[PDB]
């Protein structure tokens, strides 16, 4: 089965070589069809035809080594890659998902499947390190290409492989989820400046979800409960309407149908 892919190179990237990529991820991921105070909704799983439910994104570097990442459309979160005749799937959390995966790299010679599944909470274990403590760029996203390439061969440790995931999955998935961290990666790019993402990233990327529903289920815009962000220097504000999240958040997952 073909799903939509979508290149970035490493070599030679530049801020407008990375954000023509991050667009058309978005572009890939969303129909443009449910759109809720000005963001757009991903696709309800339910119902979601096996040939419209993955993006691919294939990433190559100044070695010239490819990977394709899968995302899910529903969630643009990863759910495995392909490395020459070997693709790599994280634990699926239902037979659903299982299934649906089986759908994926179909003609590769081999397939795996890890005990663990994508969160960062579990990502975060294996690489013996936080976000916080890992540095994002064109640099770290070069490294995590060759070292998800030499997965294929052994040529890399779990703790090295999963510290590639954290790179990719926010490069990647939390960019094209949020403005604001293509921002983040932009800045890095332009000034070749290498950096952990400060706690203005991390705490979107936990409340992306929460944020979904808070932004769904609004009382014409405001929410029920106060959700808690952090500035870049680490203090705490709250976030009780969707006027201050339009700039923020490109993308929300699916929670519920358009209130009355
Ligand atoms: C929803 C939302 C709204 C705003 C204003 C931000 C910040 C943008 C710059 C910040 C700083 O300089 O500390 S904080 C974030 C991270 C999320």
């Amino acid at each position: 089965k073909q799903y939509p892919i979508i290149n970035f190179t490493t070599a030679g990237a530049t801020v407008q070589s990375y954000t023509n990529f991050i667009r058309a991820v978005r572009g890939r991921l969303t129909t443009g069809a449910d759109v809720r105070h000005e963001i757009p909704v991903l696709p309800n799983r339910v119902g979601l035809p096996i040939n419209q439910r993955f993006i691919l994104v294939e990433l190559s570097n100044h070695a010239e080594l490819s990977v394709t990442l899968a995302l899910d459309v529903t969630n643009a979160y990863v759910v495995g890659y392909r490395a020459g005749n070997s693709a790599y799937f994280f634990h699926p959390d239902n037979q659903e998902d299982a299934e649906a995966i089986t759908h994926l790299f179909t003609d590769v010679q081999n397939r795996y499947t890890f005990a663990f599944g994508g969160n960062y909470d579990r990502l975060e274990q294996l690489a013996g390190n936080l976000r916080e403590n890992i540095e994002l760029g064109n640099g770290p996203l070069e490294e995590a290409i060759s070292a998800l390439y030499y997965y294929s061969t052994g040529g890399t440790q779990l703790p090295t492989l999963a510290r590639s995931f954290i790179i990719c999955i926010q490069m990647i998935s939390e960019a094209a989820r949020f403005q604001y961290i293509e921002g983040e990666m932009r800045t890095r790019i332009r000034y070749n400046r290498r950096s952990a993402p400060d706690p203005s990233v991390i705490t979107l990327e936990n409340s992306w979800g929460r944020l979904s529903t808070a932004i769904q289920e609004s009382n014409q815009g405001a929410f029920a409960s106060p959700i808690q962000l952090q500035r870049r220097n680490g203090s705490k504000f709250s976030v009780y309407d969707v006027s201050i999240l339009i700039p923020i958040i490109a993308l929300m997952v699916y929670r519920c149908a358009p209130p009355p």
